[PDB]
């Protein structure tokens, strides 16, 4: 087999001339051309057989990638792997080749204000689609949005990813590990368990304000941290958004801080558009309840130059272990590429 930066990467023969792309915590990302197509395509190796949350992981990716099907959604055009699953250590993930991803984009790029609504626009005509199959993404941020050299964004890496149970939602005060702590919802903190769609438009919200400066609206430093900056900026709550919040421990928690005013968006963000702080605002709602939801930000002002809901499809068949289990279930889900 191939090899790359001193690793096992075995896709031959369709795919050749490999180059390292970067890395993973059990899995590297290498370009690679694919004989058949005559394109570049990336290839992702995922070792995830000796522990069973990377099962767990790797199999929601999968199965909820092969199902999916659109335009700002990354697509799996072929799984590698062994022919037995006695033979089978590691799966090779192929997607098409993009450029960059909005993470590293925004390192060093200054983004126009026509970019940064056209990126919201995909990122939110993704998300109605992903929602209207009941799912959510639970760890939208910068890196898990993929760009190719035309500006083309895809959403990527749904192994957090839970089909949405907004009944069974509610938790204990400081209990809950959902997103990557920037862009985790405040609920989280207080008393929900990340299963309502608005736990994905708090994370697109603050995607929105990274693409508006380049930083990070609420940097935590470590996880309790998160909810300070957020109460920085968005203030104390309002009596009726603490009385929707029942659990004492959250509510007191609350209560126990000292008034804090809002700060104005336009002095955060006092170049941008004022219709995009406007549906900013009310993506970043506390509430969750008041968040706004996926369709009603494509209809938002800010986007009325690409909205067409007719061009904004929906999911045609919405979603309603031990790790040897989860092994067979990823062999079984990886059979029609063979
Ligand atoms: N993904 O995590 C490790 C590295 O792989 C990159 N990547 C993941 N999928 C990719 C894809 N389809 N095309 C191009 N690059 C990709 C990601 O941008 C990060 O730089």
């Amino acid at each position: 087999p191939e090899m790359v930066r001193g690793q096992v990467f075995d896709v031959g023969p369709r795919y050749t001339n490999l180059s390292y792309i970067g890395e993973g915590a059990y899995g590297m990302v290498c370009s690679a051309y694919d004989n058949l197509n005559k394109v570049r395509v990336a290839i992702k190796k995922i070792s995830p057989f000796e522990h069973q949350t990377y099962c767990q992981r790797t199999l929601r990716e999968i199965k909820i990638l092969l199902r999916f099907r659109h335009e700002n959604i990354i697509g799996i055009n072929d799984i590698i792997r062994a022919p037995t699953i006695e033979q089978m250590k590691d799966v090779y993930i192929v997607q098409d080749l993009m450029e960059t991803d909005l993470y590293k984009l925004l390192k060093t790029q200054h983004l126009s204000n026509d970019h940064i609504c056209y990126f919201l626009y995909q990122i939110l005509r993704g998300l109605k689609y992903i929602h209207s199959a009941n799912v959510l993404h639970r760890d939208l941020k910068p890196s898990n949005l993929l760009l190719n050299t035309t500006c083309d964004l895809k959403i990527c890496d749904f192994g957090l990813a839970r089909v949405a149970d907004p009944d069974h939602d509610h938790t204990g005060f400081l209990t809950e590990y959902v997103a990557t702590r920037w862009y985790r919802a405040p609920e989280i903190m207080l008393n929900s368990k990340g299963y309502t769609k608005s736990i994905d438009i708090w994370s697109v919200g603050c995607i929105l304000a990274e693409m508006l400066s380049n930083r990070p609206i609420f940097p935590g430093k470590h996880y309790l941290d998160q909810l300070n900056h957020i109460l920085g900026i968005l203030g104390s709550p309002s009596q009726e958004d603490l009385n929707c919040i029942i659990n004492l421990k959250a509510r007191n928690y609350l209560l126990s801080l000292p008034h804090k005013n809002k700060v104005p968006w336009n002095r955060l963000f006092p170049n941008a558009d004022s219709k995009a702080l406007d549906l900013l605002d009310k993506m970043l709602t506390f509430n969750p309840h008041k968040r706004i939801e996926v369709e009603q930000a494509l209809a938002h002002p800010y986007l009325e130059q690409y909205y067409d809901p007719s061009d904004e499809p929906i999911a045609e068949a919405p979603f309603k272990l031990p790790k040897e289990k989860l092994k067979e279930l990823i062999f079984e889900e990886t059979a029609r590429f063979q």
